[PDB]
């Protein structure tokens, strides 16, 4: 069977992500390489009605005390099924194609974004700006799908400044708190794949969090420093200290969707030829996978180009 | 290794599933029952009476389609909670097809419940955007081999004498709604047996519109789908929905639906849910050990969020 390359480029908003993934793509064969963008249509006509200014409107209302808590985890929980339906239903369809584990692979599928982007990192960051219950944020991660064999993240590094930089370039809003939670976000996640990764095992390590980035090299970091010390909240604990079994269940799934996962890291501060070139070296050390059927690949291409021609910008 | 058998109780509330289903159990057979601790409490602050006011203030013009909408669709979130991480950790313990099971696990209810049919129920109650449906649908968990699902079969008066009487806390007693979740149950029975005597929604589509055995198209959920939110200018299901309905297809394909009559006695309809139990698919476990922590998780659930 011919095998497959996923690779999805995933990290903070404002890094060069979306332009490091074109110019990677415009180097190979139109046949062999595909991009699955972010879906901009989907959020901002298809799914509702832009999702992204309702986001930043919601969270600037919030800031500014003219709306609830309560009506903000409302709306964003909301938002952030309409922001993560694109995901899901592309990696549902794609499921029944992805084989085992395994020269070149006949087909390379470079995804603008991760499910886990929006079953996971931005319902956290939003969890940490006060507009979503850490309940929500857990109830979207038992939702996450069953981690496809050969799934490649590539998170993105930047200097915090050069990114504030970066970033103020104009329905969004310069958000420079959220900045920052979504860049902590991303750095427990990572974090986290190398934790379990090393053997690392939440419930063992539990009681060292009480008393308050690689992804795949260096030693094993402390709890503290992975995702799981954020549902530490008291809304999750029972009365004797304890984390209600509902949610540490929830943990157990995060704990297992990451783990299979292969994570890199691109450095994104430089031009966009070096993040390219970058990028390009760091697809040689990639699991690819088996397809299922003779037909897979051709069915995956299409599947690739009818999604950017319907929801791409 | 040893059998299991999965049997999820679901369909319309107020027909008696809980009651019949308490009957029924009363060490081989554990009940994982509603989690109305999470709803009131855990996963937020009395969530049934949530949506239930919600609905109201909708049908009273208090509040415009948009603010129920987000309001149902955070408040689903919450519904299913207990139902989706259930599955997640069980999944793994589930082995394929496989004397009577070592083990046998009562649900009340399966997380499509949660994840197709109060969402859909609410779309037609005006609540819900078709795409939020959809975008539940997208994260209905893989079917596992052994999906037994037991709907139910009661006439419309009866059902709304019992479910007058089995109201939950914050509950409004809601006819309207009744008769779109009864509809919503109907058309999944029947979405089953279109998919299993081959149906191909994509090709029975133009039926929608341009007007083995098995139900019309218009009698399954593929028609609830036909909203014009989901429709280019030319009238075309954008590809996003259509891929999701492809997910709906597979899901609900290989799930085996078993009637069972509630128009009966309490004691009687849990005579006829142990009848129903032969027909039922059972499975192999994964370990030796699934056994044992299939009954803790059931045990452990029920003790923290059952009522
Ligand atoms: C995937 C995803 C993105 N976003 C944001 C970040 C950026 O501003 C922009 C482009 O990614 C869009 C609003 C989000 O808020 N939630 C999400 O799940
Ligand atoms: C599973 C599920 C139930 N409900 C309702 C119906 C009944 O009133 C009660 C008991 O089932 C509870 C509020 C719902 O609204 N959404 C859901 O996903």
């Amino acid at each position: 069977m011919p095998t497959l390359l996923r690779v999805y480029i995933d990290g903070p908003h404002g890094m060069g992500k979306t332009t490091t993934t074109q110019l990677l793509v415009a180097l190979g064969s139109r046949d062999d390489i595909v991009y699955v963008p972010e879906p901009m249509t989907y959020w901002r006509v298809l799914g509702a009605s832009e999702t992204i200014a309702n986001i930043y409107t919601t969270q600037h209302r919030l800031d500014q005390g003219e709306i609830s808590a309560g009506d903000a985890a409302v709306v964003m929980t909301s938002a952030q099924i309409t922001m993560g339906m694109p995901y899901a239903v592309t990696d549902a369809v794609l499921a029944p194609h992805i084989g085992g584990e395994a020269p070149p692979p006949a087909l390379t599928l470079i995804f603008d974004r991760h499910p886990i982007a929006a079953l996971l990192c931005y319902p956290a960051a939003r969890y940490l700006m006060g507009s979503m219950t850490p309940q929500a944020v857990l109830a979207f991660v038992a939702l996450i799908p069953p981690t496809l064999p050969g799934t490649n993240i590539v998170l993105g590094a930047l200097p915090e400044d050069r990114h504030i930089d970066r970033l103020a370039k104009r329905g969004e809003r310069l958000d420079l708190a959220m900045l920052a939670a979504i860049r902590r976000v991303y750095g427990l996640l990572a974090n986290t794949v190398r934790y379990l990764q090393c053997g690392g095992s939440w419930r063992e390590d539990w009681g060292q969090l009480s008393g308050t980035p690689q992804s795949n090299a260096g030693p094993r970091p402390h709890i503290g420093d992975t995702l799981f010390t954020l549902f530490r909240a008291p809304e999750l604990l029972a009365p004797n200290g304890d984390l209600y079994n509902v949610f540490a269940w929830a943990l157990d799934v995060l704990a297992k969707r990451l783990r299979s996962m292969h994570v890199f890291i691109l450095d994104y501060d430089q031009s966009p030829a070096g993040c390219r070139d970058a990028l390009l070296q760091l697809t040689s050390g990639m699991v690819q996978t088996h397809v299922t059927t003779p037909g897979s690949i051709p069915t995956i291409c299409d599947l690739a180009r009818t999604f950017a021609r319907e929801m791409g910008e």
